[PDB]
């Protein structure tokens, strides 16, 4: 084949399999790019490490979580040798394998490379920035599943103080985190905060949506 | 809020949320985005519109498929008066109407709206396009959905019968379109033939696949 990189292409079509419910047809496509694009590009070439990312997402998708956490972990691997942290697909791929972790029940695992992730982007990226604040709440929820639920507070409170001083309270990313934050009390133990936060969040919507 | 057409950047945090089966959450999240846009943004906005179509799609990720094909119902009422059939916007928001009705049991909707996504995209987009190829092998399996087995085995075959005279044989887009057309074959109680087809296909995948 030509050029073997321009099946990029295929994961567009993987992604509309997949949210049609067609989860076993686009784990079949991309197992066909992955083995293409591993007969002719090498082993740390971005586009042959894209499309097993893809095929790993594929994969959980498809209830194959055991097969996607192995294939990450060889995409996290050899990324770590290749791209330095600060790389956007470098934090994808690690992002993905924490997620991966977790339907694994790998829970330890999937707190340390967020917190790599979250590291990172408090750097790279401003703190409205949906990807930063999406890798937040995913953390926190992580830390709550690995036990850890006094650092997911922790962590839910400075992003909430930061968004009281930047967004105002109708804010979307505002009432998430708050509704984020809830969650976290809650599990904590911190049943009345968590009632009095969600009791704000819900009069916040009901005035905004209300008709 | 100053400019609440940015409240774009919304959309990728819901994604966010619903990959990790968050899809309460997304909901919430957009049902805000579009209560404070309703009251800023013309009805014909794009921005607005754009909210509209990303809420419609959490609503269907939560179950909620009346309540997307309302909400889509309208979203592509207004489009069919502001946006020219080629407009790409336009059709996103009728492909995606077309997924909702199928969810809702609407199976000749569906048919009408894919049909003309796939008869606009027949002009605008190239024959290997990954969005054009979704969108035919999307209208096969709704005319079979339909009763209309026969056309889902007619449009297959011209598909498979012009990537055999543009693509390789390995190529995955190759290969899935034969797929398709084999479940079309064996929908129409051409049983033979597909499974021919099926062998053919297992076949190329494994000569390329197996180490």
């Amino acid at each position: 084949m030509e050029h073997p990189s321009r099946l990029r292409s295929q994961h567009e079509l993987a992604r509309r399999y997949q949210q049609n419910g067609q989860v076993q047809e686009a784990v079949e496509l991309l197992e066909q790019v992955v083995a293409i694009q591993a007969k002719t590009l090498r082993s740390e070439h971005p586009s042959r490490l894209a499309s097993q990312h893809e095929l790993a997402r594929a994969y959980q998708a498809n209830g194959q979580v055991q097969e996607a956490v192995e294939l990450l972990e060889q995409v996290v691997a050899i990324q770590a040798k290749t791209l330095r942290s600060e790389h956007p697909s470098r934090l994808a791929s690690q992002h993905e394998l924490a997620r991966a972790y977790q339907a694994n029940g790998q829970v330890q695992e999937a707190v340390e490379l967020l917190e790599q992730v979250v590291a990172i982007q408090a750097k790279t990226l401003r703190s409205e920035h949906p990807s930063r604040l999406a890798s937040q709440h995913e953390l926190a929820r992580a830390y709550q599943a690995n036990g850890q639920v006094q650092e997911a507070v922790e962590l839910l409170e400075q992003v909430v103080a930061i968004q009281a001083k930047t967004l105002r309270s109708e804010h979307p990313s505002r009432l998430a985190s708050q509704h984020e934050l809830a969650r976290a009390y809650q599990a904590n133990g911190q049943r009345q905060e968590a009632q009095e936060l969600l009791e704000q969040v819900r009069a916040i919507q009901a005035k905004t949506q209300r008709s």
